[PDB]
DNA sequence: GTCGG
DNA sequence: GCTGATGCGC
DNA sequence: CCGACCGCGCATCAGC
């Protein structure tokens, strides 16, 4: 928070432009700036000194000099004042609801909440289940109630096959004091790179989880990958916790480093990571980091032991979960 | 919108 | 039905 | 300049 109100600004118009411009690089290069200055140890004096930092240019030193001067931005204030881009950022809250589907919907006059509440039959599945608990998936997740949901997920899935592993990463494993939602790698022997000896993983273990009333509600779900509302218990008397969003990810076991890698983030940790991969001459997914053939054709997945493997890779000093909040 | 070559 | 493009999400 | 901007799973669609 030292920079703030730099950072928020750059967010909003990060939005604005992913949102209402569908200018997804624009939205990239808000959020790098915005990430680069977060970091920052210094309470910035002037655009010029942001422009030191990379991912901050000419354009974004002139906005902080107008903050820094004002307290706001003009080009906000009045974006903010236009209804319909007031109207697309509002709708694309709903989970399902993309910058697409947003200004579809004001097209069709569906602007607000109620209009969407009253149009149900007009949304797909998984926009209807955002809609359905869109303050809930406003909240935050106390770490505290992590922990919990923790708990809870992997003695169900100790229970349904004791070979699984499910680990908790996103911001939780970055040791965050609060998260959005809950992120799940999950591994079994039976499943690896070199072959699937059993069906169903996955879906065995939604199964157990809905069966404990965990999972209450499901986005998509496919083969490898879960993505739902799940909740906590409640004691008697006591008000119902709030839905929450969980993501479950089955990836094969003997690529659980890069697996974790992935989930862990941040996203932009990741952005960053993969594109200094590539600057060194390799290319990483969830599954492999493979080298760039001089054709620049990714090769064969390389050797890998640990996470800090990948760092060494592409000549990287090793850096801890908790410091890959960028 | 920002960067490298 | 399929394959490929697109939207949306992590 | 001016191209490059991370990489991928699932849902939904068009075209056949
Ligand atoms: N490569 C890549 N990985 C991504 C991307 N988006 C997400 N991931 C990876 C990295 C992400 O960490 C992880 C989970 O997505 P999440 O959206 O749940 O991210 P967190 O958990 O970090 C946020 Br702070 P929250 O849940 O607490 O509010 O997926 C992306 O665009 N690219
Ligand atoms: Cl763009
Ligand atoms: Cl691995
Ligand atoms: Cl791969
Ligand atoms: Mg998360
Ligand atoms: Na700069
Ligand atoms: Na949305
Ligand atoms: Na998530």
């Amino acid at each position: 928070t030292l920079n703030g109100g730099i950072t928020d600004m750059l967010t909003e118009l990060a939005n604005f432009e992913k949102n209402v411009s569908q200018a997804i690089h624009k939205y990239n290069a808000y959020r790098k700036a915005a990430s680069v200055i977060a970091k920052y140890p210094h309470k910035i004096k002037s655009g010029a000194e942001a422009k030191k930092l990379p991912g901050v240019g000419t354009k974004i030193a002139e906005k902080i000099d107008e903050f820094l001067a004002t307290g706001k931005l003009r080009k906000l204030e009045k974006i903010r004042q236009d209804d319909t881009s007031s109207s697309i950022n509002f709708l694309t809250r709903v989970s399902g609801i993309g910058p697409s589907a947003a200004r579809k919907f004001v097209d069709e006059g569906i602007k607000t909440l109620e209009d969407l509440r009253k149009n149900e039959d007009k949304l797909n599945h998984h926009q209807r289940i955002g809609l359905k608990y869109f303050g809930d998936f406003e909240k935050r997740i106390p770490r505290e109630e992590m922990l919990q949901m923790q708990d809870i997920v992997l003695n169900e899935v100790k229970k349904v096959d004791s070979e699984y592993i499910a680990t908790v990463c996103g911001s939780f494993r970055r040791g965050a004091e609060s998260s959005g939602d809950m992120d799940v790698l999950l591994t079994h022997p039976s499943f690896t790179s070199e072959s699937t000896k059993q069906p169903k993983l996955l879906h065995q273990v939604v199964e157990q989880l809905q069966k404990v009333h965990f999972i209450t509600d499901t986005l998509s779900k496919g083969e490898t990958k879960f993505m739902g509302v799940c909740q906590l218990p409640s004691k008697n008397d006591e008000k119902e916790y709030p839905h929450r969003r969980i993501d479950i990810r089955l990836i094969p076991k003997d690529q659980y480093y890069c697996g974790v890698l992935y989930f862990t983030g941040s996203d932009i940790f990741n952005k960053n990571m993969r594109a200094h991969a590539l600057e060194k001459g390799f290319t990483i997914n969830e599954y492999t980091i493979r080298p760039l053939g001089v054709t620049g054709v990714a090769g064969e997945p390389l050797p890998v032991d640990s996470e800090k493997d990948i760092f060494d890779y592409i000549q990287w000093k090793y850096r801890e979960p908790k410091d890959r909040s960028e």
